[PDB]
């Protein structure tokens, strides 16, 4: 009796996770929406009162996308007419409401077609990017300072990432960052004039005739990429000049002697900000530390300030340096960077001095700092039992750095073993967020005394319907090879019994600082295969996964298509070996670089899998983005890495996939890993002859997220899996 | 005991029909190509004699795509670099042989790229259009005369066709047209301006990094057409000094007022022209004689010669007006029309005579008129046994009507019911091609007596190998429906059984005007079904097909996406009542608007089809071409038909899908139904949750016709058909 986990389970999101999202406004406020109104919740006492009812913009004749609120709690800007574009961009309407006289503005208004919109730090100024042009209003009804004339449409974006800008480097559509305390703001400048398009058809509702073709400046692995300027302007003097200068911040020598990157840009204080900067072959970067000359209304970084960070072994920093984190006064800063033993930890950086201290260290790594007072910095790393699949929260004292207390290791060490935090405004109360193994929970702490305040969330209702439910367990462990240890995972199927034979399927990402082995609760689709069609899913980490130091990230430098992929078929024998698995039955799948990998071990004539499906998948380096592709790859010519590139292909081992049955999925509207590549895939293997599984989702992109082809793509693998283990 | 038509054998053509395809360059003489060599024959005696050798350019350098010599035997093209574009069109390099002096011309030469060529009907001049302008060489090793500067890409195009005019009007890339004796050049000017693009990526070989755009001139159902101009010009006349003039002819004034078409070129004698006008409401043509007048120069269209073809139930022509056939003074003409029956007969015509009288009457229709001399006229008809399925040879005494007399029919009644056929220059001989019902025939006969010379080549070496294979058998048939008959045939398994069940197929074209139940002997998929799978394939010409009057054709006018979809159903229905059908398996299948219906067909809820395959379909009118789609359905605006336009999708039918199994197949590259229509089709089911099977070929066009595609697709389609059958 008790039903199984099902796909339409899965699909319809019966089995819903409740989740705690909260906005700190304050210290010791946040707001919270609790049926469709805005409350605020005072965090010492857990009392609070509607900010916002829901029938507030009721006959306002737009659906309300989400909201914001100035930092001085003045005003809200109500946005809407959302238009998504790539993973982070997208455009939409705006409208401010003013919270005291609780008038909606209807003067000066931000455009139409808003491409990004920021609140100043403090106060409630407003900096927006309208057709690739930077403006900004200091008062809500008055009109807007023009900061950029030249804006264009795919060639000049101010204030703005372009594709592979927003994709790989800042994960964001904004490029400008306003100072502390709001007097500047600074700015990227990206210039694709010279950057190849890609282009690609759009066939939209069938209305529309004649389809439309999406060209985008991308660019591929070895191609031009585009430059980039950075600039600060003061904004408190917009009302008092004509023509506000942007002051231009460039790039040091080391950098302009060839193409660069800017990764990374850090405001210290009022009147210094730091930046990174990259050499587009990604293994050397600096950070220059510049300060406003109030006499000259100059920008200048010494040199004495600079700080160089590079790799011998690989890149740098996971997929970019990291950030730095300033002390008050601005005069020295914390940074993750690699130590000499490969292992990322938390460096203590003077300003204008080259070598810092490390205050962390050990065979585990730092994730990242959440937080810095003038006597703590909080920390998150996976150090906890060795369990590189962990995370927690740390607290190190500044003054004595072997004084170090765990804040969540302890709190329910049974279900609770990955974090994530959020404190106030001036962590004085912090959030944490557990979400696995066990149901997630969230709960509300106070840093005076880390004394627990309240439970926000524990999801009972969750835990009283899973309780009427054969759900799977999941496994994390490892198995040692060459001496170092790689972590699996699996989910196995209810009332699980080892001296059974069970299908196989491998569930792979394996790309680089990857890491598919970890202790999160996940209500997906490798529940529904293990609870309903007893199947085991596993998933397995191996050399050039992340968050084990840098012998094992870095050792697919300059070779991806390689061990990572060996790895994961070696993973198959592995399990095989445990006697519960029937080599028979054994399948692989992926999306993205999943499918890459997936596509590679189906074709590397191991004979170990029967068959597998690759969902949107890389099948030769040289058709993805430069940033990307070259960090791992470095370039694609003769003198550099050209012969790996051309080795580590899909297309090459087309003739080996005669051997099993293979399902090719991939999103016409794909922006992202281009359906070309697939279009390649499927013309090598009708070229060798070979019968395999096709579909394509037309109009989607590389998440296939649409509610209707999520539930279709979901459906027709399935299916697959099914037949490929014959259950029915 | 005896093999069976396999797969294998159908892909890699182990049983070849040989054919004797000839090419008459007198009123006695033909050239045939054997071994390489090209022969001349007399056709009286059946003597030879080598007329090239296939060493000749046994040191030429480029590989030879084909060759082409001069009506005076002087000289021969030979065509090399052949590059194809669409259907018909393609460009390539030439080179001239001196055959007298046995000498390359090396001097003056054809460029390279190169849209067409082609000799003056008598002696050795040549016209060929480059760049998209037209020139002249009256001879081989001068420098040619540039007749058009008007000639740009994708805008002006000067002899040659444009992709719809290619496609829907002259299924030719040519649109010049010499003159009897080649004094006069006439041709055409297309202007697609104002025509929108079509636009799909080309992904190339694996090292292109950038997809292709491809962008062709291509209108459809409503959109901008290309406009057209005619010219002629006199190529006796032409000077080295002075560029050549152009004379123009205007259409008529009833064609004037609106959008039009030029559907038809024919010249009469060595100064009287003819053409056929077509409205874009395609049911009202006109045609104008034209007379060169010496003194002025310039050519006049009497109005009194004037001759308007309409039609009151559809369109007009076949396809389009039928082409006339003067005689040798070209003070009178025959052409095929539609009588007052709605039966397609021969028509007599004076040239200033408004009416014409039918020389030929009854229920069956001529499909040609193959020669004319001054007692005879020649022409194919399905006439005998009242099969609308089966052509044969008729010649009709010119001075007695009541005289027709059958060449064919009873040459042998059981071998052959189905006849091509090629007249001498004179029509002094002619060639009869028999195709089917068994092995093809080819015969030589003189017109005289209607003699039996010889046979060419009767196939035996074909029937000794098939008599060692189980082959299938054709049956063809009728059944009624509402006092009407219509024809199927059946494709049977070898030693068919009555008495059992067995799963059927069906094939289904179902096109306006098509014909797909015939006398032809053919072997392709639906024969390897038939012998080794033991599948009937069945075919059925219902509503809208053609050769049976305008009362069936007609139809569907209007109307398309109801009476021939209607009808397929009809037919299944039929046979799933026999008692040799299983109704449980029961498939259908098409291709382009085969796909089509097929696709309608599995959205109708009829129950009927367990699955079906659908490749390159139509899926909605608005994506196809104007030409071909308004002339049945009128215009996609209110005021016309765009409410049919709108009723007659796929799209609209998905949800009906959930009951069958469906494959949707379509080359990404198919520049005739563009990818379009497919990806509309499988976001509307993957809108409504249904799963079903598609297959992409990337850069594959209409005809997925590459060797490597075409194996791939026929194979993909059996495992799909089998499978649906529960066949191993
Ligand atoms: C998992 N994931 C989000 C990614 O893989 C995408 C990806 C995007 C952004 C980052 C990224 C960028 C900056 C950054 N600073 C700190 N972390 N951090 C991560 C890392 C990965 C990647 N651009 C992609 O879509 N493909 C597709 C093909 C190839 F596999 C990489
Ligand atoms: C079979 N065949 C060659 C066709 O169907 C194509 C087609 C092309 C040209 C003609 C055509 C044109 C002129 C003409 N004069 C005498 N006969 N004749 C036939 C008739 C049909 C059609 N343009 C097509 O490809 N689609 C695609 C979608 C729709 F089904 C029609
Ligand atoms: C949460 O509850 C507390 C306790 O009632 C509220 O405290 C306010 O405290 C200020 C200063 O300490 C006093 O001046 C007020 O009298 C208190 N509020 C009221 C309404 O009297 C606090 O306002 C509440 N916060 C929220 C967000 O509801
Ligand atoms: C963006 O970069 C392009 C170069 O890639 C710059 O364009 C050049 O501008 C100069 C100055 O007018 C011209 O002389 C060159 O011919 C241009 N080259 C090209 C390829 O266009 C452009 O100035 C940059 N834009 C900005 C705002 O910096
Ligand atoms: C504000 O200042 C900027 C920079 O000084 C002006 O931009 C220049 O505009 C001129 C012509 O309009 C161009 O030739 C320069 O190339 C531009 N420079 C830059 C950096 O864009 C801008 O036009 C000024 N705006 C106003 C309203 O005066
Ligand atoms: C935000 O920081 C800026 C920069 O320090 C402050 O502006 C300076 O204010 C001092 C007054 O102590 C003046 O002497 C300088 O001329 C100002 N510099 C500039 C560049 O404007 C600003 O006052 C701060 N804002 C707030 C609200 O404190
Ligand atoms: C093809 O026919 C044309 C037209 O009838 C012939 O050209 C005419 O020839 C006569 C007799 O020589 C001249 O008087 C006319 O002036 C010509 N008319 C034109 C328009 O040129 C031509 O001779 C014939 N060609 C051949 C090779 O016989
Ligand atoms: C040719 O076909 C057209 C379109 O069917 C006929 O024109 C009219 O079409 C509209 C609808 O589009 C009807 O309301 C009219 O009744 C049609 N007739 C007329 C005279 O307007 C047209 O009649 C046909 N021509 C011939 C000669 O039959
Ligand atoms: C076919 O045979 C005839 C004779 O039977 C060939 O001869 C005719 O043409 C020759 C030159 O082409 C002449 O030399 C003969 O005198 C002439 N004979 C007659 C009766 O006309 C003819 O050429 C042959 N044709 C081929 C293509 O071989
Ligand atoms: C080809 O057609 C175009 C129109 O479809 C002709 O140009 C016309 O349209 C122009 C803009 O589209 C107008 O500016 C003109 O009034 C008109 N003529 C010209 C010369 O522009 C164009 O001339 C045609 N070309 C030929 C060779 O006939
Ligand atoms: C068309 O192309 C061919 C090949 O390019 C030309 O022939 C010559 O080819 C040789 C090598 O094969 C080259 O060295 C020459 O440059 C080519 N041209 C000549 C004149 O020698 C041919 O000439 C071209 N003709 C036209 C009209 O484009
Ligand atoms: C807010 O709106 C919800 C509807 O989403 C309603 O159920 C709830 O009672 C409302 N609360 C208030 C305070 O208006
Ligand atoms: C934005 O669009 C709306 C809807 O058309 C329009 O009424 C409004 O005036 C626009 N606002 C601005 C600032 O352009
Ligand atoms: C950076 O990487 C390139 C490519 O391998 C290498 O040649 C160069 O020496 C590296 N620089 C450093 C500091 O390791
Ligand atoms: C011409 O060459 C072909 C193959 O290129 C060969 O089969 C044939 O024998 C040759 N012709 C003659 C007359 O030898
Ligand atoms: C022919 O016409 C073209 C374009 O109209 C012109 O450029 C060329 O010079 C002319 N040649 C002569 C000989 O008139
Ligand atoms: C006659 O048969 C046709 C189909 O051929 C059918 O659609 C129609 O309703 C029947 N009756 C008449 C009067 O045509």
């Amino acid at each position: 009796t008790r039903k199984t986990y099902t796909l339409t389970d899965y699909l319809k999101n019966t089995y819903r996770l409740k989740l705690y999202s909260l906005r700190w406004i304050s210290d010791h406020e946040y707001l919270y929406k609790q049926e469709n109104n805005i409350l605020v919740f005072n965090a010492e006492y857990g009392n609070s009162s509607v900010f916002l009812e829901n029938s507030t913009f009721d006959e306002f004749g737009h659906s309300i996308n989400d909201y914001s609120i100035s930092p001085d709690g003045q005003f809200i800007l109500l946005e809407y007419n959302y238009v998504k574009q790539w993973r982070h961009s997208y455009t939409a309407s705006y409208d401010i409401y003013d919270l005291n006289k609780r008038q909606l503005i209807t003067e000066e208004r931000i455009p139409n077609n808003t491409q990004w919109v920021t609140w100043s730090p403090v106060g409630h100024k407003l900096a927006y990017v309208w057709n690739n042009d930077i403006y900004v209003k200091i008062e809500p009804n008055l009109p807007s300072y023009r900061i950029t004339w030249t804006g264009k449409e795919d060639i000049i974006y101010n204030g703005i990432t372009d594709w592979v800008y927003e994709e790989e480097v800042f994960s964001a559509y904004s490029a400008l960052w306003w100072s502390p305390n709001g007097t500047f703001l600074a700015y990227a400048q990206f210039n694709d004039t010279e950057v190849p398009l890609i282009e690609y058809s759009f066939y939209s509702d069938e209305s529309l005739q004649y389809p439309k073709t999406v060209r985008v400046p991308y660019p591929k692995a070895g191609a031009v990429n585009p430059t980039v300027k950075f600039f600060v302007v003061n904004t408190d003097s917009l009302s008092s000049v004509t023509n506000a200068t942007s002051i231009q911040i460039t790039a040091p020598a080391s950098m302009l002697i060839g193409d660069h990157y800017l990764c990374d840009v850090t405001w210290a204080t009022q009147e210094r900000i730091s930046l990174q900067w990259l050499r587009r072959i990604q293994n050397y970067s600096v950070m220059d530390i510049c300060d406003y000359d109030e006499s000259s209304g100059r920008w200048n970084c010494l040199v004495a300030r600079q700080h160089i960070e590079m790799s011998t072994t690989g890149w740098v920093g996971r997929f970019r340096p990291s950030e730095p984190h300033f002390t008050l006064d601005g005069n020295s800063f914390y940074k993750i960077i690699s130590n000499e033993e490969g292992y990322r930890h938390i460096c203590y950086f003077q300003i204008d001095k080259k070598d810092c201290t490390f205050i962390t260290k050990g065979t585990w790594e730092v994730i990242g700092i959440e937080a810095l007072t003038s006597d703590y910095l909080y920390y998150i790393s996976n150090e906890y039992k060795g369990m590189p699949g962990g995370r927690n929260l740390y607290k190190i004292q500044l003054s004595d750095y072997t004084k170090v207390t765990c804040l969540s290791c302890e709190l329910n060490p049974e279900r609770c073993q990955y974090y994530s935090v959020s404190f106030s405004k001036e962590a004085k109360y912090y959030q944490l967020r557990c979400s696995g193994p066990g149901l997630p929970l969230y709960t509300l702490h106070s840093s005076v005394n880390d004394k627990g305040l309240r439970v926000l969330e524990d999801n009972s209702a969750l835990d009283k319907m899973l309780q009427n439910v054969q759900m799977p367990s999941k496994k994390l462990d490892f198995i040692i090879l060459n001496e170092t240890k790689f972590w699996y995972q699996m989910i196995l199927p209810p009332h699980f019994d080892k001296s059974k034979k069970y299908p196989l399927l491998l569930d792979v990402y394996a790309g680089p600082c990857s890491q598919k082995a970890d202790t999160v609760f996940r209500l997906n689709w490798a529940t529904y295969l293990a609870s309903t069609e007893n199947i085991i899913v596993a998933s397995f980490d191996g050399r050039g996964s992340g968050y084990q130091g840098d012998k094992i990230m870095h050792a697919i430098n300059r070779r991806l298509g390689t061990f990572e992929v060996e790895d994961q078929i070696e993973a198959a024998r592995q399990f095989s070996k445990m006697g519960f698995v029937d080599n028979k039955r054994i399948a692989i799948w992926g999306w993205s670089y999943g499918g890459y990998v997936t596509s590679m071990v189906l074709g590397s004539g191991s004979g170990v899998f029967k068959c597998g499906i690759a969902v949107a998948p890389v099948s030769r380096w040289e058709y993805y983005d430069s940033v990307y592709t070259e960090r791992y790859m470095g370039l694609p010519t003769p003198e550099d890495n050209l012969d790996h590139y051309r080795n580590s292909t899909v297309m090459s081992r087309a003739e080996n996939f005669k051997q099993v049955e293979y399902l090719l999925i991939h999103g016409t509207a794909d922006d992202n890993v281009h359906f070309q590549q697939s279009a390649q895939i499927s013309k090598a293997l009708v070229d060798v002859g070979v019968d395999f599984q096709a579909m394509w989702y037309t109009d989607e992109d590389h998440g296939i997220a649409s509610s209707t082809a999520h539930q279709h793509i979901y459906t027709h693998m399935s299916h697959f899996i099914k037949q490929c283990f014959s259950l029915p």
